[PDB]
């Protein structure tokens, strides 16, 4: 029931999810001036050489790009995070438009899409136990603007036309990660949530500062696919971000400056 609608959109959520109106929601606008710089986090860790990509899928709200998270092959840790977190897939928020789409904002600055690579904390055993934890989740949230390709994108973008509606999936093997990430891995982190239903407060968000560049080639594609299940009415697959939430009782912290 829940989606992007006017209907059903993220105004609508704390009917099913009350938590929508809880204490430490996600996304959140990053005022950058006032993000305490914190010279005790550390260098973020990213080790996804060991990755392994599985299948790609269309689950009506987006794309997952899942992977095999049954051993420690590509993980988080350091930056703000004690402990180990394994990357269990990504998936991007994007607009109808160029000027809309990210889900965290940037003293008040929209990006055209957000990447969230989605990991688990190891203590926890999965994924589904993790979320029930206040530490559970670490997601790393990168932005996207619209310029040069991404080359390391394009095998992504090249297998949208195949899973077009809700429920399709392909075979997604052999896709590189390390392609997806910016040379800089300076970072705001906080306290907070899944930003879609459940909306659990189960997540260490991890933001890089410095956006990717995608193609406007690239972006057009992704608004391409369908919320819609094949044989039904076609609504495009766009604006399916969650625009930002109170920051209540939370700092922002910057690895940076
Ligand atoms: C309430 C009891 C149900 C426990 C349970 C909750 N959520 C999920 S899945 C939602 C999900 O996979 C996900 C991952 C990342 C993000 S985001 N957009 O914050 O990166 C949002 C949702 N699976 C099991
Ligand atoms: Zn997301």
């Amino acid at each position: 029931h829940w989606g992007y609608g006017k209907h059903n959109g993220p105004e609508h959520w704390h009917k099913d999810f009350p938590i929508a109106k809880g204490e430490r929601q996600s996304p959140v606008d990053i005022d950058t001036h006032t993000a305490k710089y914190d010279p005790s986090l550390k260098p973020l860790s990213v080790s996804y050489d060991q990755a392994t990509s599985l299948r790609i899928l269309n689950n009506g709200h987006a794309f997952n790009v899942e992977f095999d998270d049954s051993q420690d092959k590509a993980v988080l840790k350091g930056g703000p995070l004690d402990g180990t977190y394994r990357l269990i897939q990504f998936h991007f928020h994007w607009g109808s438009l160029d000027g809309q789409g990210s889900e965290h904002t940037v003293d008040k600055k929209k990006y055209a899409a957000e990447l969230h690579l989605v990991h688990w904390n190891t203590k926890y055993g999965d994924f589904g136990k993790a979320v029930q934890q206040p530490d559970g989740l670490a997601v790393l949230g990168i932005f996207l603007k619209v310029g040069s390709a991404k080359p390391g994108l394009q095998k992504v973008v090249d297998v949208l036309d195949s899973i077009k509606t809700k429920g399709k999936s392909a075979d997604f093997t052999n896709f590189d990660p390390r392609g997806l990430l910016p040379e800089s891995l300076d970072y705001w982190t906080y306290p907070g949530s899944l930003t879609t239903p459940p909306l659990l407060e189960c997540v260490t968000w991890i933001v890089l500062k410095e956006p990717i560049s995608v193609s406007s080639e690239q972006v057009l594609k992704f608004r391409k696919l369908n919320f819609n299940g094949e044989g039904e009415p076609e609504e495009l697959m766009v604006d399916n971000w969650r625009p930002a939430q109170p920051l209540k009782n939370r700092q922002i912290k910057a690895s940076f400056k």
